[PDB]
């Protein structure tokens, strides 16, 4: 998709300088007050009622202006809305405010956490101290009933409650100052635990993330021990296969993502899955932006939805808002869910009653409306690819392999399976069997399950970092397993590459690789180390080949058995390498002319090191895993 998928559309639900909200005077009276901007959208579903939550920024769009939490709800799928003002500010100054609503749904309830300010004019993290501030919790109770054939719903907003006396004065010996929810929608954990991602600003003004979670339903709260690197802000959270996944906003760099198996107590970065995949702009050096992050079950499959402005225009413009789906392996772009080049911003997404929606910002001359969008196109597009994965997976999980001599032996494992170049191959493109990352081929000709490479400047360029702004195979730099079948057609002139991972920047350096020489021998390249000859292939014989990288250690495989110098290092120092792509054959443009005569079929890719028992299996099954 280039822009908002046809069959999908929107209305301005919170119109700048237009939509009054019921403002409540000091003395209880209610007055329809105009609102300059509305910002910070969050749309969730409570018991069949759609709840939309935003900052009502009365006077100006400035983060530090007169604000209160506004709520619009609907029992007819956004067909009509009720408008409330859910959280009042302290009314202490011209600038008193309640900001940054963060949301947890549980049954008929809403838990909203907002920072609360009295007098300060500047950004909260720059505050001399945390004296102006209070973190308020407020519980929204939704009641459903029915009139004369109409469904009616109302919503009590409870009294706010400062969480302040539970803010530890120091974190591991770092004096805390103030904290706020991470903005947008949060989650209920598996054990029915209330789980906020918070953002914490220390006395020094530096910024980092955490998990605040309650066991007893908002009642009391505890801060989990684990945290992020500084520079993380506006974190979003979703529970996934045991762990929490914390997707952070990171100003002027890429989006760090952490996994926590132990309910926040200790965090590890999702190097081999999602971390660093998303950033703030093409150049990664512009301010970031908020992102929604939630678990939905599409077609029966458990997946993850992410929203984020490509923000080309740079700085705080946040144009081109995209939607993404991932099942923690394949990351799929579902195109753009805003209109034209327009300036979007903060966003939220909702899949309820098998319809798909987003609430999100549109800004024009720093004036802000929330658009309400029906993504009916985006959804079928989604439901489609789910099936591909669903069935492409189920297809390989019910296949019969030869009883390893020690009716079927071992399963062909799909746990971690990411990429697949099999049959479907087109003009200059080896099509992804999972539809996420494509390949760009030269000098090819089709065979059952592959492509035969014949000519000058010809080979498959399966981009990894060379994907641009969104680095979907980033994970590779920490661990991966690349697989391929090969028939070798003609003896090389001297040496000519085949299967491996190329790096970025100067020259033409490689992480890991297996070239081949004119003596019928194997050329395992292990980083910049000399690839000394070994083994003996033969022209036109079918050959399985496996590349595993984990913990910087690498091995090459020719038919189950590893190659000379297996157990080598491929990167030095604590630095993560910058794998450009993967190479099938000999593609190039800078410098040397590669001319490779191989037939390469059924190329796999996992986000981890496949094991002894798995490598042995896949090796014996390479005709039972193809497609037509």
């Amino acid at each position: 998709a280039a822009s908002l998928a046809p069959g999908s559309s929107r209305v301005e639900l919170f119109k700048r300088k237009n939509s009054t909200v019921p403002f409540e005077e000091s003395n209880g009276t209610i007055r329809e007050r105009v609102v300059h901007s509305f910002r910070i959208p969050t749309i969730v579903n409570v018991d069949g009622v759609m709840v939309a939550i935003a900052d009502a920024r009365y006077e100006t769009s400035f983060d530090n202006s007169f604000i209160e939490t506004a709520v619009k709800y609907s029992v007819d799928d956004g067909a009509t809305w009720n408008t409330q003002i859910a959280i009042k500010n302290s009314r202490a100054s011209s600038v008193s405010r309640v900001v940054d609503p963060t949301v947890i749904v549980k049954g008929n309830k809403l838990y909203i956490l907002v920072g609360s300010f009295n007098k300060t004019r500047n950004y909260w993290t720059q505050h001399r101290d945390g004296s102006d501030w209070e973190p308020l919790l407020v519980v929204g109770e939704v009641t459903k009933s029915a009139a004369n054939g109409k469904t009616t719903a109302t919503i009590s907003w409870g009294k706010p409650v400062s969480l302040k006396p539970l803010f530890p004065a120091e974190f591991d010996g770092i004096l805390t100052k103030e904290f706020v929810g991470g903005v947008g929608a949060a989650i209920v954990a598996s054990n029915g635990n209330l789980v906020y991602p918070v953002q914490i600003a220390d006395m020094g003004g530096r910024v980092f993330t955490k998990i605040m979670y309650s066991e007893d339903d908002g009642n009391t709260w505890k801060f989990a021990e684990g945290r992020s690197k500084f520079g993380c802000s506006e974190p979003a959270v979703l529970e996934w296969e045991g762990k929490l996944i914390i997707n952070n906003r990171v100003d002027y760099n890429r989006r760090l993502v952490y996994e926590s198996s132990d309910m926040g107590k200790t965090w590890v970065e999702a190097l081999g899955t999602l971390s660093h995949v998303w950033t703030n702009s093409p150049t990664s050096n512009q301010p970031d932006c908020q992102s929604s992050f939630v678990a939905v079950t599409i077609e029966g499959k458990r997946v993850m939805l992410f929203t984020h402005p490509l923000n080309l225009k740079g700085r705080w413009m946040r144009d081109r808002l995209h939607l993404w789906m991932t099942d923690n392996q394949r990351i799929f772009d579902v195109g753009q869910i805003s209109i034209g080049d327009e300036n979007s911003g903060y966003s939220s997404v909702l899949y309820k009653d098998d319809k798909l929606y987003s609430l999100h910002e549109i800004n024009t001359n720093d004036v802000y409306s929330l658009v309400f969008v029906r993504l009916i196109g985006e959804l079928q597009l989604m439901k489609s690819v789910v099936r591909t994965w669903k069935e492409e997976d189920n297809h390989l999980a019910s296949i019969c392999t030869p009883v390893v001599p020690a009716a079927c032996g071992a399963a062909v494992p799909t746990a971690g399976l990411v990429g697949f170049l099999s049959h479907s191959a087109n003009g200059s493109v080896w099509e992804d069997v999972y539809r996420c990352v494509d390949a760009n081929v030269a000098n090819a000709e089709r065979v059952p399950n592959g492509l035969k490479f014949n000519g000058v400047g010809g080979g498959a360029v399966w981009p990894v970092a060379r994907q641009g702004q969104t680095r979907r195979y980033q994970f590779a730099n920490y661990r991966f397993t690349l697989v391929a079948t090969v028939t070798i057609d003609e003896l090389p002139k001297g040496t000519s590459p085949l299967l491996g991972a190329g790096l970025e920047g100067p020259g033409d350096a490689k992480l890991l690789g297996l070239s081949y020489d004119k003596n019928r021998q194997w050329r395992p390249l292990y980083g910049a180390a000399p690839a000394s000859p070994t083994g003996s292939w033969e022209l036109h014989k079918k050959y399985h080949v496996v590349l595993t990288m984990a913990d910087r250690q690498g091995s090459v495989y020719v038919d189950g058995q590893p190659l000379a110098g297996s157990g080598n290092t491929v990167v030095r120092g604590a630095t993560l390498p910058d794998i450009s792509h993967f190479y099938i054959g000999g593609p190039r443009s800078k410098g040397a002319p590669t001319d490779s005569r191989v037939t390469v079929t059924n190329v796999v890719l996992y986000n981890r090191r496949l094991n002894s028992s798995e490598i042995r299996t896949l090796f014996l099954s390479q005709d039972m895993i193809g497609t037509d």
